[PDB]
């Protein structure tokens, strides 16, 4: 609830460091031309933003599980030398599968906590999202 | 000590108001287009002045005072046609002395007061002081 460094009460939010910091921290030259907010001004648009990356991930974590089960039924009426790639294959819609998995742990819980859960490094998991 | 609408630490100071705020007061629609400072930035120099005014004010109390009291023991030696001017004068003085014991005494209280007695309508005292002459 109180800034470390300030002990003044961590009310407000930088973009760029996608931290949460007080007025004071907001004066100082290391958040200089940084774009600085109330939690409150901001909750609801990052709200809204992980719902939706929220749903697009559940879709296409399905999408993804229905077909890695089509291969997994494929792989025994199958040759050998196409055996082995569809299973490779399997192998990466699994890596895929786990880390939408570990995905959409954290937004299920950022949408279900305080704005500090919201928001606090926030920008990390936007830019694993794009990252896929 | 804190902010009547926030509750947060009063340090910062509107200069277009002449007002003593908050953080929460600084960032709103109200003053966001005014230049604010922290208390501190501006302090010395608001201090600085207002102790010059006070000794500025304490000399023309002095000379008015000298003045007052010449008149009053020149009155009852003075014939009739002086006399009337003579009270006349002495009350000009009084009215004179009157309005500077004011002016010290806020000068005073804002000189030995807290940074926010200091500062808040300290714009506003000063302008009132170089209205007398001027
Ligand atoms: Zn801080
Ligand atoms: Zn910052
Ligand atoms: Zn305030
Ligand atoms: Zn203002």
């Amino acid at each position: 609830d109180h800034c470390a460094r300030h002990g003044e009460k961590l009310l407000l939010f930088c973009q760029e460091d996608s931290k949460v910091i007080c007025w004071l921290c907001e004066r100082s030259q290391e958040h200089r031309g940084h774009h600085t907010f109330l939690m409150e001004e901001v909750a609801q648009e990052y709200h809204v933003k992980l719902q939706t990356a929220l749903e697009m991930l559940r879709q296409k974590q399905q999408e993804a599980e229905t077909e890695r089960n089509q291969v997994a039924k494929r792989v025994p009426k199958a040759p050998p030398e196409e055996k082995e790639a569809l299973i490779a294959r399997g192998k990466a819609l699994g890596e895929q599968t786990q880390y939408m998995r570990e995905l959409i742990s954290e937004l299920e819980h950022r949408l279900q906590g305080s704005m500090m859960d919201l928001l606090q490094g926030v920008d990390g998991i936007i830019k694993r999202i794009e990252n896929m």
